[PDB]
């Protein structure tokens, strides 16, 4: 007697919480402890353990874009500053200078797989007779594309 | 996922699955594809966020043996997106049976 | 009585997870030890291992681009200095200058299938007078085309 | 860039059991990184006897 309106229904919820990575800082305080940085002088600044790319159970490919904004400003200070950012495990995957700005490292299933690190070596010479106090040194780091 | 009880006559069952919210998820997700596992091992079922409907059809050999239909979902969600609980519904119409 | 949509499905998956190589650098610092660079000097500097290259399991061909790219800033500093990229089992591959700044050194089956190191030797002469510390020496490795 | 097969199967095939294996020849993109990729292909049973 009754014309079903023959509809049956089926239904699920997908979950997404967290951000891919999480970019632990320890920043570096580069005239470090027992050291001394004098106007003029040259050297190299070496921290091992500096970004750490924390991931998910899930993510596996992750394109980072490293940039430096204030470099405009340490022109006036630096007259060369080289930072190699000492990728995952002894690969260097990033050079960052005044001139050249952006990096592009990028990490895979192995890399991930075991903590990522970013060290940071700094080649540097101070211009001549500059003198300051706690400048400071900000990499901007975006998450392009991961997987 | 979904278990299709068929009673003791019939036997030949055309299935419409129909996504409805595909287009509220496509600001969620790039792709997406859902493979509804059919009966026995075969694969009757293909939607997506621009393909929306299935026609998943069962005959005398798999109704006689529990018919279920599992789900499997290829995903990649769009950049950058953050939520929680979104729903999925899919409309099962029954067109014709026998 | 039912007219049956005649489809039926199969399906795959393809995993891409890792890229075809692992440029492992092992830094040279190249004063060295027990060892001296004088102002003006001339002389040869070795390092056996580099750049060790390190495949995976599939990669079989590989063509490396290996790129200096402070060279403009070392002409200020070097007369003539020349890198000679001692590459897989005595073969040398790649040859680098202040002028000529490119090198493709290209491995194949055998030479990664037996662990691909890359080391360096290099002749320099040091321009008149000049006395620095710690200079970077930075070389851009782009795997252009592997298979 | 080709996208459509048409294999057909008569009685001494069948008669058997018909297996499909698959051979694919590839080259992966340059400096592609992916996981999971799906792949989809439509079984169309055109005309049977
Ligand atoms: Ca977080
Ligand atoms: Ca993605
Ligand atoms: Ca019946
Ligand atoms: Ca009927
Ligand atoms: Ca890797
Ligand atoms: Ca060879
Ligand atoms: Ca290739
Ligand atoms: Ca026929
Ligand atoms: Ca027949």
């Amino acid at each position: 007697s009754v014309t079903s309106d023959r509809t049956y229904y089926g239904y699920g919820d997908v979950s997404v919480k967290n951000e891919p990575v999480n970019v632990v800082v320890s920043p570096f305080s580069f005239p470090g402890a027992n050291a001394s940085l004098s106007s003029g002088g040259q050297g190299v600044f070496k921290k091992p353990d500096w970004i750490r790319v924390v991931n998910q159970s899930d993510v596996e490919n992750v394109k980072l874009e490293i940039d430096w904004v204030n470099a405009n400003q340490a022109a006036n200070y630096f007259d060369y500053a080289r930072i190699l950012v000492t990728g995952p495990n002894g690969q260097v995957k990033g050079y960052l200078s005044l001139q050249h700005g952006k990096a592009w490292i990028t990490l895979d299933a192995e890399e991930l797989r075991e903590g990522a690190v970013l060290g940071a070596v700094m080649y540097y010479e101070v211009k001549e007779g500059v003198l300051a106090s706690r400048l400071p040194l900000v990499f901007k780091v975006r998450v392009v594309e991961t997987g």
